[PDB]
């Protein structure tokens, strides 16, 4: 049994060897756009309401096109034989049975249809490659495999500078693989290219500026994911969770408009949603659980997420996320 | 001889059982709002009153109808015989011998008519039960016995997740029991059926939000405390001491307004009072004092915050609580 | 040699008695307002100027009818045998030496008439007694004895609890008496009394509020020290510091305004002349020159302040105290 | 191989005799405006652009006439033989060879005709002599040579107070000189003859305060250095960092304003230049580079800084420095 996510985290650092744990745990730089995640999650403070009728508490969102179970997905993380041998089939696994998406990466151990064949409700992460046509080539790939959106990276017009890597001169296990095959910088025109290929909705990752989410809808985009890429591209890069109030004003309901980075409780999606996100991506905690117990791990992970979002939302006098939304947050210090 | 509450804790850490410790220290999830208690009180600077008569100071209030000592209630807690074989009535005797407001819970490990015949200013504190009925009939008993307050305590949908307690396996020894005995959310209806059933001020224990203050006047509360349950409730709730301010104005005289969280010296008292609060609780520092020394401890403690007003009501130019009602704060870093 | 004021506290450590360094280095309560004197300067960064005329850079000012040498007096410290056998004498002579006032004290070890009979620049401080005529009979002696200032302390209206005394069981040695002797609180009827008694300038220490300040001035007092008494009164009083710059600007040159608390070198004079201040009073270190090295000790601590202060004001771009009042601050974090 | 700039540090550690480590390392006073340059850019966060074409991103800028490799330039450091036995050579040729102006100082220990006739983009920084005539003729050199810009330090009407140095006692060894010579506080008048007497740039280096950077343009020189010396002159001087974006903004492009302090990475210029900075100047890791491995140890540190600024411009969605500059921030926590 674990009782937080904390606990999960012990259990893979044990586990892992160090360098995997690195990999996984790192940042770029000198760390400090992926400590300011935490750090910013922690001067958020809900002020919550009292009284209200909790009769029929839901958790549940619709998000592009379906229902989900809470308000979050996992989120893209590469390479997840890294962690586990069932890498990718496990994660997936589990979130189809707490009813989470899983979002599959174009970076995958396990080729997107194996994964999308778990069934549930899987997305498709796009990086943008070599020429336009292989990209559009993956992206039909995912449809074609019943993929329900693609979110489209686009904070990685080449790799942050991860320093713990380097250091260890880590490199991939020849027993993993990108399964998917046997890249180039996206622009706007790549976005478009995309739209005008699938009937899905398009979701662009890695958004922070206010006027690049304008774009987005703009652009036609379903969704946003205000993310500094869990702190692992530019060191320096605000953290979403900053950026997150001004966004969701400037967008008035055009996209859905999704955040990450060190959500890591119950309480902290209680306290995304209050700053106005539709929903959250969790990332290292998934791999984490993954590593400790395989898919039963991540299973009691998604367990335990779910019953800390239900707490939190009655502690707050919440029956749904929309009311989650309304409510309002206090600034603090550390 | 004790010169400041913190002389308390740690005789109370000695003499108590380490898990018995931690369900009275204890907060919920990463203990945020705990810790959050703290820090707000400790950025609030008193900007002091010079050459004032100061011939007659008193540190006494009218409150609920009637005279108390100092600005202050001892705070519901739960099955005190936890703390010391004479639980309750030890403290009760000791508040009534010093003044001081007595607060009977629900799950009072001694009955509340036994409590009540002790004398003093009776208090009652409410959780909302199963059904109306049995609340009303827990609320009429109260009355009958002599309190002279409801406290209605309403950020308790279920218990907070305390993981302290769920790590120690902590339970109720079966010594322990809930005396009044041989429960449900509570919403502004049940209010509505307290106030309807009594004469008494209904007082509503954990508002936070400025427009639920409000409501709770317009319900006809004659008080609230403002009140994050001492970190136990919602991980990530603001302070009360940190709402305070915005809600004596938005109630505007229209009821009293309470605060706890984190007292634990008169200094903490003057500041509560400067930013508005008709009074304070205070919780875990008064069953430190019972754990350390039963009755007499409970005692020596109420005699030490007593002076601690006194001298930081006359240090700050105040002969009165409404004299420090009107002095001013500035907010500092750490 | 020493080459910062830290040097001399090590070296006060050393030599003094345990409860003797506490009753000196002590706040009252859990000295919140004592640490938040240092933590107040060190928040505080000056905007320097350049390029200007530094050929005749001068730390000289006019208060209170007379030339001063730097900025600064020696703060009132009772009892300062406590330190050194030669007590008030040493630090007197090595003000008058230094060109810096000197503030005897109500409570001095050595009578006022022999400290003032040192010469210099003595200032009298009173604390208010039993009745107003021995308080008008103690101001007259103090003129009498050619002091030319009297420095009204109106923030004790008793003694704030020191915990680190209470603790130690400090009392005074046998061998210290309060050599003017063979109190009560203070009023503004007070203060009216010692101005209607006196032609000297009444200068009002302990004024933290803006109102205090303006009043202070309408009631004719010739100075006011902005000040909570170097932590030791009220403990969560807001510092000098963070008050000084309204003060200034609400008494619009009505009254000299000088402020004390944490002032541990010339920079920290810059930081207060920049703030707004008239002169600063400089208290532990003083008595750590004495403790560590008597009148010499003094001496070279006046030497170093005064070096640093010409330092400041020159790598600042100011040739006067004057224009040290006219730079520009910034509040920075940390 | 080194991945970061702090390698080079404690690689200069390791090699150095701990006295020339203090001087290099050490600042004045307290050192709070030491640490405050390394607080002050922590604080800033970016807002990265995202899908902007990024297929010719360039690094390069022009500046003072000529194109530079980077917007960065070497900073003034004096007596380089200090740290390797071929100083300001080994400095000057990898500047050279990388693109970077660098800065020969008027204190440099080897003379400046020999560094210039190293070639690259040598500038050349001023101290104020004695009497105008020398103080020309040291600028009449530097033209001769070839130097591009003349680099007049306005922050030191005298040396700031080094205590570690004091405390070292620590001398130039025998076999450091001031090379070329066989100094009074400058004003603006000074900086007119200066201007008067050559066509190059004239540049003020350690400006703080708006309305100096406002005189600065006024009184014709091309550009300023928004600097506290590297927290060596004026102990509580505010950083430059926090005075840029004012200064910036005040100058409204009459003149180029670098800034120095504390840059110790690519995304510490980017920061830099999204406040607005034209360019930044680098003092100790250049320094740090030369200890631990000569010319080829500061061609690695360039190198190394090179690649971190494209990276971080690209992460941030600039293909120039002049995007970069219209990048948005956020001032954080820690
Ligand atoms: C090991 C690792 C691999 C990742 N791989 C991808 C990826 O392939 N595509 C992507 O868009 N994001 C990737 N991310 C970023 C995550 O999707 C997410 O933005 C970040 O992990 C969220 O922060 P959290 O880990 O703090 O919950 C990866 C993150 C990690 C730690
Ligand atoms: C062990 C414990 C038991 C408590 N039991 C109750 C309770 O039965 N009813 C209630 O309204 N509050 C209860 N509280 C909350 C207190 O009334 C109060 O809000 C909080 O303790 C005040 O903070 P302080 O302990 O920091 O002074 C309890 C608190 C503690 C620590
Ligand atoms: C040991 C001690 C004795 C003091 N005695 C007096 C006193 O008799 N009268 C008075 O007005 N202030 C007294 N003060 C307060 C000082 O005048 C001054 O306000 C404070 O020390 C300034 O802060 P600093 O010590 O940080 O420089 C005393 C302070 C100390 C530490
Ligand atoms: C050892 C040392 C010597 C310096 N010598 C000079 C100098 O001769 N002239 C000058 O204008 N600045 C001098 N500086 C200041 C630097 O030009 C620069 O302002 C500061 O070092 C920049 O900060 P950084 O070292 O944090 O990068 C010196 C700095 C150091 C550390
Ligand atoms: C995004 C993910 C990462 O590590 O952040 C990644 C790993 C390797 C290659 C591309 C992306
Ligand atoms: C409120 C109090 C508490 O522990 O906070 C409590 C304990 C047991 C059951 C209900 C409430
Ligand atoms: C003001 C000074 C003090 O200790 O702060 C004092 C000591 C004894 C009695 C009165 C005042
Ligand atoms: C500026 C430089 C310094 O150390 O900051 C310096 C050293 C010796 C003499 C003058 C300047
Ligand atoms: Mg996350
Ligand atoms: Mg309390
Ligand atoms: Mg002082
Ligand atoms: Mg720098």
């Amino acid at each position: 049994t674990y009782v937080s996510l904390a606990d999960l985290e012990r259990a893979a650092r044990d586990v892992l060897p160090g360098e995997i744990f690195d990999f996984l745990a790192g940042g770029s730089g000198t760390e400090a756009s992926l400590v300011a995640n935490r750090t910013a999650l922690e001067r958020v403070f809900v002020i919550p309401r009292m009284l209200r009728d909790l009769t029929d508490v839901t958790t549940e969102i619709d998000i592009f096109g379906r229902r989900a179970a809470l308000p979050m997905a996992v989120a893209p993380v590469a390479y997840q034989r890294l962690f586990h041998p069932e890498g990718e089939l496990a994660v997936a696994r589990a979130a189809r049975d707490a009813g989470v998406p899983y979002t599959i990466c174009t970076l995958s151990s396990v080729s997107l249809e194996e994964i999308a064949a778990v069934g549930g409700r899987p997305w498709f992460q796009l990086y943008w490659l070599r020429d336009e046509k292989r990209s559009l080539d993956l992206v039909r790939r995912a449809e074609d495999a019943g993929c329900e959106a693609i979110v489209f990276t686009v904070d990685v017009p080449w790799m942050g500078r991860r320093l713990r890597d380097m250091r260890n001169g880590f490199a991939l296990p020849e027993w993993v693989t990108a399964a998917n095959f046997d890249f180039a910088p996206a622009t706007w025109e790549s976005v478009e290219a995309v739209r005008a290929h699938t009937d899905l909705p398009v979701v662009l990752k890695g958004i922070l500026a206010v006027e690049d989410a304008r774009r987005a809808v703009d652009a036609g985009a379903g969704g946003i994911v205000v993310s500094n890429h869990g702190g692992r591209q530019l060191d320096g890069a605000v953290p979403g969770i900053e950026m997150l109030g001004e966004i969701v004003a400037a967008v008035s309901g055009g996209c859905e408009v999704l955040v990450d980075g060190g959500i890591r409780s119950g309480g902290d999606v209680l306290k995304a949603t209050a700053l106005g996100a539709s929903a959250v991506l969790v990332g290292r905690p998934v791999m984490w659980a993954l590593a400790a117990a395989g898919q039963d791990g991540v299973r009691q992970l998604l367990e335990l997420l779910a019953e800390e979002v239900r707490d939190a939302m009655g502690l707050a006098g919440c029956e749904s996320v929309g009311a989650a939304r309304r409510l309002n947050t206090k600034l603090g210090v550390v």
